DNA sequence: AGACAGGAAGCACTTCCTGGAG
DNA sequence: CTCCAGGAAGTGCTTCCTGTCT
């Protein structure tokens, strides 16, 4: 058995760059960017699916934002204007806020026809209950 | 003399990325974009300085319009465009068109005491004039 | 107080287009 | 024609602010 295909590797399941690519849509998005580091197993410990669906959460804002930042060579970036990229989703069908719950917010369950996976196919290449 | 591990190799003098980086600009600009292919041995074929201060010559549009849509992610970029985002720079002070000349623009922001570098300089660490 | 909704203004283009000069 | 100038509209935030809730 020669032919060894040992899948990917350690590397963000959906990279943005390649999304962004892929899709030629442009310089990176924030929602693009939020789908790498959730599509990370390192990156866990500052973001998360909090199982249910789509949604995910913000369990470290400011790390979120930091990196957001250091991404787009924006240094003062920070969670009070980092989500009010978010609230701009709202009307755009991309991203929704989870009512009543502190950073939580929830992809259109469109984005499984443009990524092709599944909420529960990305649950399960990680770790996540 | 192992501590030989000294090189200026073929990466770019001035690479976009770093530039922003390093004044925190937010993402890559089109001018920053055209400064690092200008400090990279590999890319003299398409776009290089003229020899008069910094006035550079696009020998190639297409192509530099090409990579640069590469950049950014829009498959849809030309030179017609591209050149519309330089147009925008003449009111911001940042390029001059050289009239008379196809293709042939100057860098009038102070780039010199931003960059640290001098027009010879950089002329001497490529092969130009 | 911080999270959150959304108005307002600005930035650097990208995309489309009329029009003028060689 | 192609280059080139610049109007006008639109995108995806970034930055700032009022006001509400909790």
């Amino acid at each position: 058995v020669r032919d060894r295909a040992d899948l990917n590797k350690d590397k963000p399941v959906i990279p943005a760059a390649a999304l962004a690519g892929y899709t030629g849509s442009g310089p990176i998005q924030l929602w693009q960017f939020l789908l790498e580091l959730l599509t990370d197993k390192s990156s866990q410990s500052f973001i998360s699916w909090t199982g249910d669906g789509w949604e995910f959460k913000l369990s470290d804002p400011d790390e979120v934002a930091r990196r957001w930042g250091k991404r787009k060579n924006k240094p003062k970036m920070n969670y009070e204007k980092l989500s009010r990229g978010l609230r701009y989703y709202y009307d755009k069908n991309i991203i929704h806020k989870t009512a009543g719950k502190r950073y939580v917010y929830r992809f259109v369950s469109d984005l499984q026809s443009l990524l092709g996976y599944t909420p529960e196919e990305l649950h399960a290449m990680l770790d996540v209950k």
